[PDB]
């Protein structure tokens, strides 16, 4: 069962329930370490849809129909009873990518990258390749996904 | 109703949980060794999960039910710079800690929570901790029922 919902023009409707998908890793790019303006502020919590997680465990590959959501959250504090560091605050928005060789035959890896203006937007905005795909293609460890930062994926593959 | 998550010995000790990466993630924080005198208490990234049945009850009530299992998975800092910018990026898994709320198994523990450490991922079972080792700090500073929900935006957004 596919977890994306799409328009006739193959655009990703804003995913619902992705926090109940399979978490694959979190990173943090604080504003204060990125000239007071991180590209994706600031914590990133990343999810893969459950069907594609199942296929990943079987094959170590992203199936046609894979949806990955990167959820952004602010840095809420830098010190807690557990020590110094970064601790999350409030949610900021999402980014997403969808793999589909039928809908996206001309895109690298058959991935479409979606930006979201806000959580109330009805749909994502598909991006031209220089804005997202170029960086992922140049630097991601596996099939345009930064699996070097997803220890769940690396431990879960066969 | 949902399944009960976690498995327990006859002495009510949590057996080392399996499949928790398919539970509901509730938030991640990072205490890097380099910001904690080269030795964070829990090195270093923490990815936290609540079992799915207790997540369902949380969405309905904003409370942790009897049978709640929360797992905090530790991972290293793998790096501090990537194409997305400077910060902290995870490395390899380090270990787990857990807490279980159960008024029947742990009637005399603060909040009916049992705190478990794990010697390694290969250990058969956790080691239940004394109150001063874990519960004291959680009770003193956690925002809700001994859980640090100030750092779990998924929980705060999911409660009614
Ligand atoms: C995180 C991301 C994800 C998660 C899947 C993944 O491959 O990591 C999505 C869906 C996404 N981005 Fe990309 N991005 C970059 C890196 C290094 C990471 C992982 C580490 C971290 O969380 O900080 C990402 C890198 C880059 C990049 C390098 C210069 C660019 C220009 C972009 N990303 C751009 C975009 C998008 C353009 C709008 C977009 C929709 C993204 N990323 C989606
Ligand atoms: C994270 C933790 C979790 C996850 C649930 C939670 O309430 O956040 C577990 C299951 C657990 N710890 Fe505790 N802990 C502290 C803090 C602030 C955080 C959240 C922020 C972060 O991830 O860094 C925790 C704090 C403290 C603490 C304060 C001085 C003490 C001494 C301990 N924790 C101790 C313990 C454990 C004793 C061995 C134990 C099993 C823990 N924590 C479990």
């Amino acid at each position: 069962l596919n977890y994306g919902s799409f328009t006739k023009e193959h655009v990703l409707l804003t995913p619902k329930g992705y926090r109940e998908w399979v978490f694959i890793g979190a990173s943090v790019t604080p504003n204060e370490l990125n000239d007071d303006k991180a590209a994706f502020p600031e914590f990133h919590n990343v999810y893969i849809d459950p069907t594609s997680w199942g296929h990943w465990k079987k094959t170590g590959e992203f199936r046609d129909g894979t949806v990955i959501v990167k959820e952004l959250a602010g840095v809420g504090s830098k010190a807690s009873p557990s020590g110094n560091g970064y601790f999350p605050g409030e949610f900021n928005g999402i980014a997403a990518m969808v793999k589909d060789s039928k809908r996206y035959p001309e895109r690298p890896g058959n991935w479409a990258f979606f930006g979201f203006e806000s959580y109330e937007a009805k749909q994502g905005i598909i991006q031209t390749d220089e804005t997202c795909a170029a960086c992922h293609k140049e630097h991601a460890a596996h099939d345009m996904v930064f699996t070097q930062f997803y220890p769940v994926l690396r431990a879960g593959k066969p």
